[PDB]
């Protein structure tokens, strides 16, 4: 419903397609200049953000205080605009709804949107040997190249989209504190 409308509006506003040596991804701004990218696009010093060289100032691997991974990177970028601060739109823990969007913006799926159903607080996985943390899980057979395309709702955003089985599809959870 008006999940869509909040949607359309997020990555018209804070949105980007971004390309690395690893593939393609979408990019979700935060505030000021930072963006998340799934941890597995291993951004280097350069990134092709729309099709132009943005330099990375700065890249902090998210993880747990136990170390634990959470598939989460944080990118400053070298550009003047800044984002929207969309930090009130964040949870402060994992939110579980029954009716949730994924939205991707890349190239091989540019500007779609899905109605993925129902999330839930799916915790703990072992993803491709590296066990990550504060995952949202949902029934929808997701694919590359569609990390990390952004898990919303009516006026949340949720997480991020960072892997799949063929049959679910996961999203690293998306937390206020992850930004002072
Ligand atoms: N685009 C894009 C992403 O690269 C893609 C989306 C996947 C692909 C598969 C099918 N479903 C999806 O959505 N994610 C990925 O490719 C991620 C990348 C990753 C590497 C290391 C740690 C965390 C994430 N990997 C995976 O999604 C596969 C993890 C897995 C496989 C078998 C059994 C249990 C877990």
């Amino acid at each position: 419903g008006p999940a869509f409308e909040f949607a359309v509006a997020m990555m018209k506003r804070n949105s980007s397609t971004v390309k690395t040596e690893y593939g393609e991804f979408t990019m979700l701004g935060i505030y000021d200049r930072w963006a998340v990218l799934p941890r597995h696009s291993k951004p280097g010093p350069t990134i092709l953000m729309n099709d132009q060289e943005v330099g990375v100032l700065d890249a902090k691997e998210l993880v747990d205080k136990d170390g634990t991974n959470l598939e989460l990177t944080l990118l400053k970028l070298n550009r003047n605009e800044k984002f929207r601060d969309i930090r009130g739109f964040l949870a402060k823990e994992e939110v579980e709804v029954n009716e949730a969007v994924l939205a991707i913006n890349t190239s091989k799926f540019p500007n779609m949107y899905i109605p993925v159903g129902q999330v839930t607080e799916y915790g703990f996985l072992n993803l491709s040997g590296k066990p990550t943390k504060r995952m949202l899980m949902y029934n929808f057979p997701t694919k590359a190249g569609q990390c990390g395309g952004v898990l919303m709702s009516t006026g949340k955003v949720l997480g991020i989209h960072i892997g799949g089985n063929g049959r679910q599809g996961f999203s690293a959870a998306l937390l206020k504190h992850y930004f002072n």
